[PDB]
């Protein structure tokens, strides 16, 4: 803000982008995270207003583009096109030179070591901006929700962590990292229709698949109980008609999915649902560090959206741990962006100093410098 | 036979349609599959022996038949001259009555739900053939080959797959279409060309193209090797003439079109040639297998019909996959017809029993049959 | 042989599961204790030839198999994999009935009461074997080494533990059990590379942390004194390039880990190190039994490997123990594999029949038999 470090903030996520000045409610631009390039070549017939396409523009008129996708799982594939990107981010929408402003920037959980001074370089060597850094995503929600201890699961969409919060910033040991996430049910779900005869191969109708579970879709109390429901047809079959060609009918199915984040079996993991993780990282931290733990748990990310995540928690938390406090579940009622509020929170206020990293301090200690602040 | 379920073997293909009885083990009737039609027509001035144009003696006249394909990509656009093909198929070469014998097929890989049900009704509907059978193209080969490992890709010259094999039928989950395959080359070769200065637009010419790629035409070692070798004029430009009016001199386009099947980049796809594809499918359909697969590698089809197709994948393949196995690529001496060797076996082979579909057993599960039975 | 006991020889150990016959110098038939199961489903394309996979031939396709591991701390997650792990073992390269021959098996300490009782039930009722018996691993060892009295540390791998020995056996009261051990270092090594800047997460870069431990590090004299010669760069800082690509420099912390065995400061645990509670174990023994076990004391397992771990002991043990005997630490040529070179001299021994459990004593006394035969 006028000559001071503070931070405009851009959220890289799977599905949006968003990016926009410091001390902002709001961001400014918003488009998807696709560059164009030939698909169809020929040659070129005619350029369509510039040599790349990117942002907004593109996404409407579709065609050409290669649905190329720089940024998913937090991994990038191609850097080229990320100079593109922010190109658009800063100078078509915003109207403000990258030059001029500070520029903050969400770190994807447990990302590559590469990547952190990759993304600096460009916007410090490449387009000269006074400042910038990359925030914590977990952390972030902890002090937006208001509560200054506890553990917070919080998954963009790409990918799902378990960080413990303490009155000092957390370090790797306690955090790990989960392979199921909300777009992960949607890919799931095909997998499992194959055993009546429903196949859906193809990304054109790969959208309908992540259509039919947010809308119908719902988490059973308890899998086991449940199971012998199935047998009788009422409540797990529903008629629904997909605008495209044939009926649907789902039923076991649609609650088989969520079940996932409960019961890994299914699916093919070694390690036990969300609950059990919960309990690994808090038990192996310092002793005095548990007894407000508890009191505050978060959940957070697209996978909790559904019509009652926080109410199984509590049954399970109680039984393996000490019930020598409260055990209560958190659940914001737009916890699914409570990633990007957090980094915003951050940019507005100045406690906000002491977390962030300046470019001087990247090359003191070189490129391990982004695991000595942050996890 | 006589009223033993057996087979009688007709396979619809992109190039020739072969016909025969099982316990045979070579074809007895084959021809292009095409029906014709009035072209320029002007109503009628009679018959040439002839009420549709089907078969053999078709082909031969050209002029009057509209060359009209009934089998594009797996798809037949029209069924109606389909009733004609059979006919023309049974009656004629073969002297003996559809309706005598049982009926064995080959199936076109990832073919549309419509056509199992509507090819099954031509024949026990309208002709009354006691049984017949659809069996899927990837498959048949491998047991022709006789080995009881390895994996199969195989492509008719419509299309190539590259479906998992085990000695058994694979789920749609482990199979991918590629859009590259030995007739595209055909198709390739003229829109490379346009940047040199050379056009072959009219059908006419279409036959012509073919025959240039595979008398001359070689597959480059490395084509970032030979790149540089493209300046000399030896080896590259050679000057042949085209019965009809033209010179054309083919220089780095001979190999650059064999080349598209290793590097799709040319041509305009976002996934990896043939070799990476091989890749993706041997990830994910079982990792036991890929210790077996690697030394029994099999390339068939009109695609690795040109001269030093096996040798290439033999160093690519080890940069991306473990280094603890054998690494061979096996190619039959006759791997074009591969596809239709493998069936007959099938057909002559007692064991198809659990694998095959009965008269009525498509009237007991309805229109639904043919997904039940099989992916 | 076949009429009496005599008894196979098979220990259940940490890697690898070593089983045999009676009077034999060493064991039969080894294979590491892993079972697999699909990894990622997918169901199954053909079968890699076993329903499940068991042994040596599991590890050599390591892909498909899920990595369960039956053995963790001497505590089985699950025993159904189990009853198929002996199978391999007594059937496949024995090639012996274990019907017809008597098992003998390794007893980990501070076992759960289940877990005797549990493992002879399948031994006998499920397989009939003739009798089965399980031996104390402390008590084992020093046999081998010929001392009759003294202090034996003793780890496999899972556990350490320190069990005072006397003329006579020893019971629970004056035994210990820690918690860090040889494996523990190998994790350890990741905790303490965070300060430098080195992380390796994924259970793919876990194998490498052991083998940069075994090779390189050795075991600090007196830690105190060389921190003042951390400074210098001769002895503590060695170029190592890694295989997939990084570069490792390891220089305070390879001495540092092996530390953690003497200093548990460092991690967070108030749980004293091995040379401590090898006082609290003497301490809680009778006085007129001290004298011998000061002179003769028995280091073994994984811990001691490391070159110097010997020569430390000797110092660190008088500090706060008696000083009015000789103190001498006896390490054997081979002590990594004292745990099993114990139980082949008795097991290959008529004596060791006095000591042993059977099956009709089992049923005679009842759940308590373990109890009433041994501490």
């Amino acid at each position: 803000d006028e000559d001071e470090t503070t931070a405009l903030v851009c959220d890289n996520g799977s599905g949006l982008v968003k990016a926009g000045f410091a001390g902002d409610d709001a961001p400014r631009a918003v488009f998807p995270s696709i560059v164009g390039r030939p698909r169809h070549q020929g040659v070129m017939v005619g350029m369509g207003q510039k040599d790349s396409y990117v942002g907004d523009e593109a996404q409407s008129k579709r065609g050409i583009l290669t649905l190329k996708y720089p940024i998913e799982h937090g991994i990038i594939t191609n850097w080229d096109d990320m100079e593109k990107i922010w190109h658009h981010t800063f100078y078509n929408e915003l109207r403000v030179a990258p030059e001029e402003h500070p520029t903050l920037l969400t770190e994807a959980p447990l990302n590559p070591k590469a990547n952190r001074e990759k993304m600096t370089q460009i916007m410090f060597e490449t387009f000269n901006v006074p400042a910038m850094y990359v925030a914590i995503q977990a952390v972030l929600s902890l002090y937006a929700s208001g509560r200054t201890t506890g553990i917070v699961l919080d998954s963009g969409d790409g990918v799902t962590h378990n960080v413990p919060i303490y009155e000092g910033y957390a370090l790797p040991h306690a955090i790990m990292r989960l392979d199921l996430a909300g777009r992960d049910l949607t890919d799931y779900l095909m997998k499992i229709l194959t055993e009546r005869g429903y196949s859906f191969v193809t990304t054109a109708e790969r959208e309908i698949v992540r259509d039919i579970k947010e809308k119908l879709c719902y988490v059973a109390l308890d899998f086991e109980n449940e199971m012998a429901t199935a047998a009788s047809s009422s409540s797990l079959e529903k008629s629904y008609e997909l605008p495209d060609g044939q009926v649907i009918t789902i039923g076991n199915e649609r609650f088989r999915c969520p079940e996932t984040l409960f019961q890994p079996s299914f699916i093919g993991m070694e390690s036990a649902g969300i609950h059990e993780t919960t309990y690994n990282s808090i038990m192996k931290c310092d002793i005095d560090i548990r007894k407000d733990l508890y009191a505050n748990n978060v959940m957070s990310g697209g996978t909790t959206m559904y019509p009652g995540i926080a109410d199984r928690m509590q049954k399970e938390i109680t039984a393996l741990a000490p019930s020598t406090m409260k055990i209560k579940i958190i659940a914001p009622p737009e916890r699914k962006y409570s990633v990007w509020i957090g980094g915003s929170i951050l940019a507005s206020l100045s406690t906000f100093q002491q977390m962030w990293i300046t470019k001087q301090e990247y090359d003191e200690a070189g490129p391990s410098i982004v695991h000595r602040k942050c996890f």
